């Protein structure tokens, strides 16, 4: 029904350098099929160690519905090059007119913290499983806020 973003060869040839290319490529097909404003970049990730590799993310927004309304949360899902048998490094990525809201799922870099990414295992655990999971927590408690 809706238009395509990237199709699965494009994405392919992204990943190109990914140790298990066809898993990771049907797991974003399914999460960009559903979620049609989160979209797969290739861009430079700088790991603590001060190393950096060129990975692929998914980035945009997910639909949160909260006390009324339904909030397009802005994240950004790193797969890293071993992808799915180690769990994405997730973000949320509030614009400047937001706040990040520190708790127990989120630091003040963004940086997210979920059971579902510690209990992380292939194939039980994936994308879409995870993406339902901050849709849940962040509709009980919002990682970003913007008004008083």
């Amino acid at each position: 029904m809706a238009s395509m973003a990237v199709s699965e060869s494009q994405l392919k040839k992204m990943v190109s350098k990914y140790k298990y290319r066809d898993l990771t490529v049907r797991e974003t097909v399914n999460v960009i099929t559903l979620y049609k404003d989160l979209k797969p970049v290739l861009d430079s990730y700088v790991f603590n160690d001060g190393s950096s590799r060129e990975l692929m993310n998914l980035t945009g927004t997910i639909p949160v519905p909260y006390r009324g309304n339904t909030y397009n949360i802005p994240i950004c899902l790193w797969l890293l090059d071993t992808y799915p048998y180690n769990p994405p490094i997730c973000f949320v990525k509030p614009t400047s007119s937001m706040t990040i809201k520190t708790g127990k799922h989120v630091d003040a870099n963004g940086k997210i913290y979920l059971p579902y990414l510690h209990e992380w295992k292939h194939p039980q655990s994936d994308l879409l499983g995870l993406i339902q999971v901050m849709i849940v927590v962040f509709g009980d408690e919002p990682p970003v806020f913007s008004r008083p």
